[PDB]
Formats: structure tokens, sequence, C-alpha cells
């Protein structure tokens, strides 16, 4: 396999290692068990530095792999199908702990920014962003999703162990800082706290109208100025963060009222997420003359849609996977249609596969991990065995996940070295076989 | 009056300085007229370079005021209102063929770039900038509206004068450049020949996709990289653009079929044209809830549209002004009531005034050049009045147009010295007095 030699990975953990060797066992597609074993663990092998803070308290920081910082993104989606071994492996269990704790003091850091330094560091290279950069951070750029991703692994993390001590002051904090945060960007009163540009020939990495971008009529949406892409919106209130920001404050209301006896700010959480899920429903939803009503992409509340999708989680191909609509939704099953359609500005075919890119790397670069939210949200094997086989078809001969790959050639690729992928490609492969479709997989020639 | 000294003026038009006589006697308003004097002679006062050439021909080189160089939208504007005295001032027509030629000029440099030096620059202040650059460039992001601007001013040079004489060997090679140009960017093959970024904190100033931006589908419409504000497209068709090309292609078709007897070019420019209109009129309308039928700002062919309307013509709602729909267009006449709104984002309230700006300057800023084409497209002396009266209260007592001012605070302004926006005011007003309308300017007090 593709792993590091065993002296150089970060962190080990019995239940993975023991899972690894159950799915090989079970996997008679040798290139897909040498795929998962180099995908599943890659998080752990490569990314993952376990320790004790100065108070005793578990802490982890975890790299997004060859981009040296933390994202709360990556982070909160890297150890997401851990959390399902943690009951049979203590030390699993409190780097999971840890991982949370190390979120919530970022988002008390700064709840605006995406990426995060282990400690201060010098010369960071987005200091000169204009914006208001600390040595702390690693990128200031304000994304809903970036505060949505650790409430969901936190959530995960306690309905599945009971562990309830990760919820104590500093998650307090946290949960307010989102709260806060979330309301400033629904622009009700004026434009908020938060502009950014930068002096770069990217165009999506600075932001139109002196660092405000193109203004929003506040209907109760939230603004991300940038999207989990990391690239900047277009119409800045972008739908599949909203609706996992409605996901995730459920998940914080219930954690505040069972745990916390907190109701006053379990129910500003719970207001909060229905506000913004009515005005989803009012202003999100297109007419689409070909396609039937669909969710799109953005908008802006004054009437404008971009109907598009990008392959970065959240998106609206991914919706039920994360949890934030059901899969059977009709509106979905329409939005599904079109964005794997030539209808999408950013989906490609060619000749070595197709899926949905986007703008971040641009033309004709096709991303795993839209193929891989395809086979998510499938509701049939045979599409499932299609998207399985194309992720193992264009992985260059690598055995790993790839941000980007060409349409008509995967070894013109982007990101050799990406644990959210890895992550996501292991978690795919067993949740297949933990459901009964070993003998679907085993199909694959 | 605020005009340069008479010995540091820079061209003087015997027929210019009648007409501003003319007006001052006609008009009961003080400010009114002394506005008028400041506005209407400022090109000529501030900006043009008349020389003839080495081979005799006239040649003339005009700035855009306080940004040194010659854009040919720019240049092209801001002598169209003095076209009308040119057969009752040789000095001031030969003046004027010599812009026209020394557009063409520029074309055949390159029909990409908007911006042009009197001679070579290499070391330019964007000569840096990730695109095809030239000495002779200033900027080189490509706007249809630049290749519009001076087949409009020949035309009407030519319609109103007679002399074919500017319709020579360069001619024929400017509209070879503008057919090449324009079918380039129909996309139909692929991406074409021009990408452009620039490392900048400005996101309008650069484009995405690695230099494309967006992708279009091509349906037969013209990508325009950026808009005559010189902001980057969002949606790269850009409809006003796409309809002032029509018109242009048809009076270019006329020259080459009435002077040139070229018949087969004079086609293919009508062919382009008509391709384009019926492109418009099937992917540039809108079905607008509130509206009704109205036009798109811009469209990518794939069934997005922006909903929008930008300050700088060509707009939406100057369309009737430039002749592209007539005034009377149904779906032009709700695509106004839609633009003068807050339903369209750029669209600004407040204070001391109303209007439409756009992401160039950003929030709440009002261009003067919006309430103009208000009043230029009106069909009401009641609203021709109220804008007029607006143009005089929102000049911070300068006496000038200006590109914008804050909708709360006319004292808040950018650009003091702006030529294009001097010539408009003055040719407003004396177009209102040539209409027998100068009784309704006299009842402003």
């Amino acid at each position: 396999d593709n792993r590091p030699e065993i002296s150089n990975r970060l962190f080990r953990s019995n239940a993975v290692e023991k899972e690894i060797l159950r799915v090989q066992k079970l996997l008679k597609n040798a290139k897909l068990a040498w795929m998962f074993t180099n995908c599943f663990p890659n998080t752990l092998d490569t990314t993952v530095h376990f320790r004790k803070g100065s108070d005793g308290k578990p802490d982890t920081f975890v790299y997004t792999g060859d981009i040296h910082a933390m994202w709360l993104r990556d982070s909160g989606a890297q150890v997401w199908p851990y959390v399902q071994l943690a009951n049979s492996d203590p030390e699993l269990k409190e780097m999971l702990a840890g991982v949370i704790l190390r979120q919530f003091k970022c988002i008390n850091i700064d709840p605006y920014a995406n990426a995060f330094n282990d400690g201060a560091i010098p010369d960071g290279h987005w200091m000169s962003d204009l914006t208001d950069m600390k040595p702390e951070l690693h990128e200031r750029k304000w994304e809903i999703d970036s505060l949505c991703y650790p409430l969901r692994l936190a959530y995960h993390y306690w309905k599945t162990t009971g562990d309830a001590s990760i919820f104590n002051e500093e998650w307090i904090q946290a949960i307010t800082n989102v709260l806060k945060t979330f309301k400033e960007q629904q622009r009700k009163d004026g434009v908020g706290p938060y502009k950014f540009q930068r002096k770069t020939e990217r165009a999506l990495d600075t932001v139109s109208n002196d660092g405000l971008g193109a203004p929003v009529k506040p209907v109760g949406l939230i603004v991300s100025s940038f999207r989990p892409s990391d690239d900047a919106t277009t119409l800045q209130f972008l739908v599949p963060s909203n609706f996992f920001a409605v996901s995730s404050l459920r998940k914080a209301a219930e954690i505040l009222e069972k745990v916390n006896k907190k109701t006053a700010l379990s129910k500003e959480c719970k207001d909060l997420a229905q506000e913004v899920e009515t005005a989803l429903k009012k202003y999100a939803v297109y007419n689409h003359p070909k396609y039937g009503k669909i969710y799109a992409f953005e908008v802006d509340g004054f009437g404008n849609h971009h109907l598009m999708d990008d392959a970065n989680v959240p998106s609206l191909l991914a919706m039920p996977y994360l949890g934030d609509v059901n899969v059977n939704d009709p509106i979905y099953q329409n939005t599904r249609r079109f964005v794997w359609s030539e209808d999408n500005p950013y989906f490609f075919k060619g000749k070595a596969g197709e899926g949905i890119g986007g703008p971040h790397i641009g033309y004709d670069m096709v991303w795993p991990m839209s193929i891989m939210m395809k086979a998510f949200t499938s509701q049939n094997d045979a599409e499932i065995k299609t998207c399985i086989k194309m992720l193992m078809d264009t992985d260059a001969g690598t055995g790993f996940m790839h941000e980007s790959f060409h349409k008509d050639n995967p070894k013109k690729f982007t990101r050799a070295w990406f644990a959210w992928q890895n992550t996501l490609f292991g978690e795919l492969i067993l949740k297949l076989v933990n459901e009964g479709k070993v003998d679907l997989l085993n199909s694959i020639q």
C-alpha cells in the first residue's frame, strides 16, 4: 500500500486498523481494497496532532494535507467516519473530542475565519489580506459552512458516544459566536463587520464592491462571502450552506436544551433556523423550464438566481448526504437531474469521465467529490457501481483521491494529498460494505 | 465660467462657441446656462489633440480627462454631440474625421483593447497585465462596445456630412477586424484567443476560470469580458452590448455596400447582426413576476440571467438613446420600470437623489449618467424636468458632471474631471433646446 511507513504515521487507531483488515477480507477487487487501505486512514496517518492542553483536556490539530493549516470544514469532515468506531477505541474517542474542542477554540479566536494555524506564526502568507488578519489565522474567508461542520461533528460524537463533556464554557462561547455571526450576516440593519479583499490575479479570491460583495436584500437568508471551494460567491445568499445552517442550528439547539439546560440560547438557535428555512422555501426555489422546480445554488433576495452547482460539500447535489433535505424531496430530485447535466455551467463530460467541478480550478476539471456525492445520494445500485468504477478509473494510478482531474485525461490532476477526499472515499466504501452491498462492489472486475 | 483660460484650451470650434452664446441667451436659469458653458465644450477645451498626420490625413488623439489615455468608447462619445455642427465648421469637421481615423488605427493595433497610448509607452502602468500587451496599448480589457462606438461615430459623421473619405483601406482593415473579433467571441469552436488576468484587489478588474470567465453556451451571442464600466461581466453575454453590436454591424453593412461597394463584406456584417438579434430574442428576455417580460442585463446561454443595470452606456436603460430598441418596445418599457427601482441591486435612493450605479464605485454611489439617460429616453416633460433639476442639484457646486455621487450627499463624489459626462450633459440640454423645449428648462427655478 501507499500509506506512510508505520514510524511516520502521526496517529494510530486500533479500531481503524481492525476495520481496514475487515474490509480487505470482504473485498475481492484488489485495486478497490488497496484504495480503501490508502484512503480510509489517511487523515490519521498524515494530518492528526493529538495532545493534552494546559488544562488537561484533549486537543487535536488537523492539517488539510498539502495545504499546511487547519480548516474548520476539512477537519470536521476528515474525522467524520471515525466517529462510528469511537465506542470501541478510547484513544480514538479522545482524539475526536480533541478535534471538536480545537474547533471551538478556533471559532472563538475568529468566527469569520476559515483556516487556522497551530498557535501564532510569524510571516503568515495571507497576513497581507485586506481584512482583520491575526497571526493565529491562516486565512479569514467567511464561509457559513466553516461554522456548520464543527456543530455537525460535535452532535454526531455526542449521539454516538454519550460523552457530553465537550459542551463546556468554550462551547457556549462558540455557539454564541455562531449565532452572532450568522445574524450579522443576515445584513438586516447594515452590511456587517466583515470585509475582505486580496491583491491577486484570481478573481474569486477577492470580493467586489470594496470587499462587501454584490448587494443583497436582507430577506432572512445568511450571506456567505465564500463557498466551501474557498471561491467568492456570485450572489451572496449561498443556498446549500443556508440549508446546512438550518440543520446545524437545530442540532445546537438540542444540545443546549438537553445538555446545557440553556433554553433561551436553544430557542435563539431554533428561531434563526426557522427564519432561514422559511426564507429558503420562499426565495431559493426556481421554476426551471426544463427541469421543473429546482433549488438555486445562490440567490440575492432581489430576485436573482444562480443556476449551477459546485463539487464542494455543501453543494446542491450533496444536501441529502449532510441530511439537509430528504433524498426524495421532489425539488431535490429535479435539482439532481439539473446539476448533473450540460445545463449546469460547471458540469464537464469527456473521454475519461464526467462530473461537477467549478471555477476554483476552472474548465474541464472534474472533482471526484461530485462523483462520490452522486454515489452517497444514490438510490440505485447500478448508479452506485458506475460511480465507484469511475473513482477507481480516474486516480492516475496513485491509489488516492484528488481535488480534480481533467475530463479527458486523469493524469492531469490537482492536489495529490487531500485528506478530506481520502476520508470521503473510505467513508463511502465502508458505508456500502455496512449496508450489505459487498456483492455489488465485488462485481467490479 | 469654469472653462480653462482661453490660451489653455486645446481645440477651438467657432460653431461650438456660437452654440454656447445661443444657449446662454435662451436660458433664464443662470446655473443651468453656466453648467452648459462649462460642460458642452469641455472635450475640446481639455482633451483634444488634433494634428495633420505625416500622410496628410487628419488625426485626433482624445484623452478621457483625469485618466490619461484614449478609450475607443470615451472618445467615441466625447465628440458625438459635435457631429451635428460639422457642416458649419470645417476645422471641427476635420477634427472629427481625425478621431474616427485614429479609432480605426487603434482597432487595427489590437481589436481586443479598450484603451490606447499616443504612441508606444513600454513601461505603461498596465504592461504587467496577464494578457498579450503591446506598448501602444494603455489597457487590454475586451469590451464589445469598444468596437461599436467608432462604428456609430463614423456612420453619423458620414450621414451628417456626406464625407466618405474616412472609409479607406484602414477602415476595411478595421471592420474586418471587428467581424473577426465578434465571431471569435461567439466561442462556437473553442474559448477563443483572448484571456485576461491582473494582480489586483479589485475583483472585477480580473477574470475567473484562469482568465476565461464563467462558461457560456455558444448560442450565437457575443461574449464581452468587460462592461462599459470597465468591470468584468458576471454572465458573459452582455445584453445591452450585444444589442449595440446589432445596430453597429448594420451601419457598417450600409457603409460597405453604399461607399465601398463590397457586397460580400457587407453581407457578412448583416448576417452576423441578424444571428445576434435572433439569439437576443430567444435568450435575453426574462419573465419577471413583478415587471413582466424584461431584458436581462447578462445571460450565459445555459439559462442563467443577471437582472440588474449599470449606469454606463450601453446600459439597458439607454438602449433607445443609442437606437438599439424602440422607446416604445413594451419589453423595454417593463425593463425601464425594473432598472429604476429597488428591485435592481445597483439602484440607489437617498436624501439627495436617486439613480443607477454599479459595482465599479460600489454601494450607494449614483452616476449622473443614469439620470441623463432617464431624461434622454423620457417621453414626459415632467420626468425630464425632474432629471435636469437633479443633475443641477447634485454637482456639489462644481458646475460639472461627475462619475458618481453619494445618494445622501453629493459632496462625496468621484471624478471631478470627466469629459464624456460633460459632453453628454451639453448634448442633453442642446437636444431639449433644438426640440423646442426651452420653456420647460426656463421653468426650473
